[PDB]
């Protein structure tokens, strides 16, 4: 079901049993996954978030991030607690009001307070484009062509465990899927197609942790979008999708009418598809309603490799075509030891005053911002290159940057850089020990933008810092509403 | 489950997944459908409604209607919000204390606040008859023979629609069914029978909108009751049942021990029975526990027609064996334009003071009453006749009158009136353009009686007017308890 | 999932549908059953119970008992409402803080307010012994090898009438099972085993009422533990387990790879296994994922007889070898009349002031303690014998004593006493008219200890007395935290 772009979104607690095991959840709009929030390019989004949360086992405060949306001019609507706002307290509401100029594709929203999105607050977010360059490549693009991949846990997020060393208890495709241990025969999701039709499947990883090896028996997948970035057509028979990433692929339903297994194997937890775990069903209209009996290819032949991807626009790459050919050029020491993650020797722990507020309240630099050693300023209007060399356990770590997308100049498991036509995206696997995954972008977006591993467990163990982009232009660039001013006083009073 | 006639009924929010899709709901008695409320003819019903609702997305006020109960002398207990009461606000309770003289059969209860009953607050209501004139036509008449047909939506009622055609997402029979799009193989309701026994099936439409074509593969159905009214035995192989109607039929379990599909095909929403949508299972004790493999008749051969129904008692018709032959005969103009329905040029919008309250406060005439043009007065001890010509989009509209049942002198799709032995009921389909459905009853029940289309979407869009019957005797006829008197000040103060 | 020995435990309302019928529940830790609370022998348990209950229909107060934990020194933490504490009110927490010296084995926890544990608040409690003498008898002992058996009702406990014979609507094994009437094909629990491994299976009855005949097609069970007491190895092929009892049994997975039914026939409610009621699935790794087609042995040849159990340690028996061979020997007259149970002519009805507070406020004798005639004082360091002659309306009644385990000197259906080597346990069936089931313990545990039938409906109808053990020393032995003292003032104020 789709909303808005002008919509109420209630946040409530409910018990759900997607794999047959009832446990409490945090829900956005009352469903798991949450409803699809949607509009067109350049629509004004006004999302009135009513916090009705009562079950403190999962926190009764909340804060919501719109994942992949630049929020230029509206950094205050971005969502990461203590980076851009204080949480909303229960009984209160907050209008997240923002535009999406110049963006279209497949995104998602989620809780961005501690590990709460694991406990259920996550759903798809799609910016349709009436003049979408890829539109003529399929027949159907609607709510029935969104595929969500979710890790699901029998253990309350607040009670793990971290880090960790945390594993899921099932994979849910479109909110349904079977339990890894003592698999009960619970309902599986169905995705229906009609012969001769072509489908823009919008694959959204709403994972708190694992990446999935995603494949559809008997069928190929032509990638056309990645993390909201339109791509040159690339046909693959399997896609490894890391936490928070999105792909749009054309499914051409050109196989005999019948039932085929939809497959999503995660890097951790249950291995295989016994009992129908890690599965959903692709069904042709007119097929017998039964489980598929198909098998995967013995060896997948055109597996997705990130260096095979290039933008549909001529995006090029900002800066100079050599290792470090950028203005401000960073290289981060990403580490782990004693149950905590570090970036440049510092584990992230949220400040009492949201970075955005510190800035709004007079901070000029840089050295003025809390937490010390967890904020890096970026000069206005500048090529930034970030190297994120791998090694820290574990891994592989999908890094994400708020308020931007970035050219992926060097991907995982391949030391050959690309300064011509690399894919731009917003979340990237930093690969394995030895790798030197590197990104470039331009600072056209004043404000504090979170940079973190997107494995939520590791974010909670402090794998993060803040790019405080153009500090001095941060207040003129982001006027805040009164209601945002009211957040931190309400929250501090409440706690 | 059965209660009362004396009972508590708590109204709460819960998420439920009747077709495998979790969403929020508004439940009476904590279950979907609500528990069966039951007692004997003549019983005093005492039903303490506790409002414990908190999810504002479906409204936290409520008001409950006991559909088909005449409510003589207890007009204040009727339930339609702003006609007979202000809603009960959350944290409060209200005793609906009323009696059922001279009524016995199959009824239901529902929220009668906005479209709240679509969100879950619907349940069967049954008045048993220790001397039921049909008791010897069956062996078993209990909670396991009640069959509810319900439309079910993935979109919250307050976010429809509207109007705006609106369509359901699954059919639920006894609270379970499978979704119309990307149907997941979720559990289906089973009804059990034993060879040689006869069952009073109490078929209840708790629908917000669609009518159903109901059938059981391999079985005939002998109708013995219509909307509370005992009928002569009419055997049919299909029953088209409109929103809010009820039928008791005898099922004779005379077939070979096995599994038989129960079928209920809505007039809008998913068509057919693929993957077991629009279906439940009739099982003989001793059958292999397996899905049925039966098929419906190619052509139904004794489909129910309303003119073939006749009261079991000689009821006759009030007034004159010709058209317009009543003390006080009305012909309503029923229209639709600009997303609203109108009755005699006026679209119903709820008053601020409930109609019963304005009467109790001095009001004397329809001119005196709010809403303006939305009230028609009726003189006491008269034969009313109401012609309800069809044609308004989008039929067919099931029109319902509170506080009464009526003789249907002219039915759908047939211009031949019947002033002899027409069936009496309380909810009648007005058919299609050209039809002139007409009803007669007698004014022996002072108070404000709602008259509306029972498609809830159409009622919220204005398809109603109020018959204020015997205004002058209303106050003395219906003494009100203090708790009713408190409802409006409490409600007004809350809002 | 496992939590503890130090943990939060939130008590919330949630609708659940374990047999496909949605209804309201009172949940501990958000699941049904509750999470397993675990620790090692000698550990300090600190369970913070957050009462977040809102649904009045099942009571918003609550109070938890740790069934079979002796609570020596901590009688205030025991949990029975109005015996050792007042209920925690909604919105408050309370810290159950206690140790388990000397004890190991399989226990459980539940609401001990009114009939609330029926409504969901139940879960297993395991004390692991790192030097368990039974360790070498098996390979696998963990959360996957706990098996709960639970009766489940469609009727909310508070509405059960009462008593009034009462019957469940399904049997749930590990929280899943099928309804007895109009059985829907809803998911069944699976217990997975690997060819050639031995399992410590922890069978726990969390029943409100029925006793189960428990068995596993094709397999033996070697009993090694009974209600916490290590036992000599006893191979049986069926186990009658009465409400609140526990057994650990070794299952040798020695049959061919396949699916085998696990059976739990309740002594009332649905009879047999038609459609998979009273059923769960034993699945071997490698078996096809399908319903077992196994059959129970026609006659079970080595079913559990309680007189066959002997302690593993040399517990022997206190006192002297003949009836009355104790310091303080009691014979309780157990009756039922007009819907209430009596113990020595008195029917238990909860006092306004909790028994332990009565003592703490300076009561010195049973005569001084309310309710009048519902208290029997015991002297310290004395051998107690309690005869519990059956005959009272159904029956068979499982009696349980708080703060103690006890030698079962005489078992049901067998009039021979055993004063050498009988099993010790904490819940015991008193059998049938004519029986004289007899227990013995020593009084080394100052405090008021509940003795009641563990059929909860029978407890609410009054089948209980309090053993006020060493009243003089009770206050000194049981120092209370301010929080406990805060309980009654809150409760009484709220009500
Ligand atoms: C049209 O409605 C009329 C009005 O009731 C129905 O008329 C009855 O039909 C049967 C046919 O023998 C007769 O027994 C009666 O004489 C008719 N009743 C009266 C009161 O005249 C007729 O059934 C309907 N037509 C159709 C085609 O269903
Ligand atoms: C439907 O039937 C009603 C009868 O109650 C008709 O009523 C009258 O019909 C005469 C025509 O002979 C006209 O004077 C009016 O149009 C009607 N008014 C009254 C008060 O009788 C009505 O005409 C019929 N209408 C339709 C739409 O079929
Ligand atoms: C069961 O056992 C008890 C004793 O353990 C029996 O109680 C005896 O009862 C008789 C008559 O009631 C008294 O004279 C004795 O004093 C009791 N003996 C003792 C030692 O107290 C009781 O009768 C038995 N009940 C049965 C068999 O129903
Ligand atoms: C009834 O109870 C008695 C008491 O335990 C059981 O008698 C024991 O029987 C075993 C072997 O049959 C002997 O080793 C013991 O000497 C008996 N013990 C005592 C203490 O007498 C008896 O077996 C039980 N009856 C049944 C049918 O099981
Ligand atoms: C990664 O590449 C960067 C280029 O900016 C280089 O400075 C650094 O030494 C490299 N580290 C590793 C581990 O390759
Ligand atoms: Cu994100
Ligand atoms: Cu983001
Ligand atoms: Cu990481
Ligand atoms: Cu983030
Ligand atoms: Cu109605
Ligand atoms: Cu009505
Ligand atoms: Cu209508
Ligand atoms: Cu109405
Ligand atoms: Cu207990
Ligand atoms: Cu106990
Ligand atoms: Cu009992
Ligand atoms: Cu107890």
């Amino acid at each position: 079901v789709q909303i808005g772009p002008v919509t109420d979104l209630h946040i409530v607690n409910a018990d759900i049993v997607p794999d047959g095991f009832v446990r409490p959840a945090v829900n956005a709009g009352g469903t798991f996954p949450g409803p699809v929030i949607a509009g067109n390019v350049g629509d004004n989004f006004q999302i009135v978030t009513f916090n009705q949360l009562i079950e403190c086992s999962m926190l009764v405060d909340t804060s919501i991030h719109w994942h992949g949306e630049f929020q230029k001019g509206t950094n205050w609507a971005d969502g990461p607690a203590f980076i851009t706002q204080c949480p909303i307290i229960v009984g209160n509401s907050f209008s997240y009001n923002f535009n999406v100029p110049g963006m279209a594709g497949t995104y998602w929203y989620h809780s961005h307070l501690t590990t709460q999105y694991c406990d259920g607050l996550r759903g798809p977010f799609v910016v349709y484009d009436p003049n979408d360059p890829d539109a003529n490549l399929y027949d159907v693009d609607d709510d029935t062509t969104i595929i969500t991949l979710a890790d699901w846990y029998h253990v309350l997020a607040k009670e793990m465990g971290a880090g960790g060393a945390i594993t899921a208890d099932s994979t849910l495709i479109d909110g349904l899927g079977r339990t890894h241990v003592n698999v009960a025969a619970v309902p599986l999701s169905v995705i229906t197609v009609e012969v001769g039709k072509r489908y823009r499947m919008r694959l959204v990883s709403i994972s708190c942790d694992p990446n999935y090896d995603f494949s559809i028996d008997g069928h190929d997948m032509t990638i056309i979008e990645t993390d909201g970035v339109d791509s040159q057509e690339l046909t693959v028979d399997e896609i490894q999708i890391f936490a928070a990433q999105r792909y749009s692929f054309v499914l051409n339903a050109n196989q005999p009418v019948g039932n085929y297994w939809i497959r999503a194997n995660p890097n951790s937890g249950g291995e295989g598809f016994d009992g129908g775990i890690n599965s959903a069903i692709l069904r042709y209209d007119g097929a017998t309603t039964a489980d598929p009996v198909t098998v995967a290819s013995t060896v997948h032949t055109k597996c997705l490799i990130e260096t095979d991807l290039h933008p549909l626009s001529r995006n090029g790459v900002p800066g100079n075509p050599h290792q470090g050919g950028a203005d401000c050029n960073l290289n981060l020491s990403l580490g782990f030891a004693c149950g905590n993650f570090v970036i440049n020797g510092v584990s992230f722990t949220p400040p009492t005053v949201p970075v955005l507020l510190q800035i709004c309240s007079g901070a000029n630099t840089a050295a003025d911002l809390l937490p010390s050693g967890s904020v890096i300023s970026l000069p206005s209007n500048s090529t930034i290159e970030i190297a994120l060399p791998a090694g820290a356990a574990g891994g592989p770590h999908p890094f994400h940057l708020h308020g931007h997308d970035f050219a992926v100049s060097e991907s995982a498991s391949n030391s050959t850089s690309n300064y011509d036509d690399p894919i731009w995206r917003d979340v990237v696997s930093i690969g394995g020990v030895g790798d030197n995954v590197t990104i470039r972008f331009c600072t056209d977006n004043p404000g504090p933008w979170f940079l973190h591993c997107h494995i939520d467990w590791h974010l909670d163990a402090g794998f993060a810092i803040v790019f405080a982009e153009d500090i001095p232009n941060t207040a003129s660039a982001n006027p805040v509403p009164e209601a945002w001013s009211n957040l931190c006083p309400s929250y501090d009073s409440a706690h």
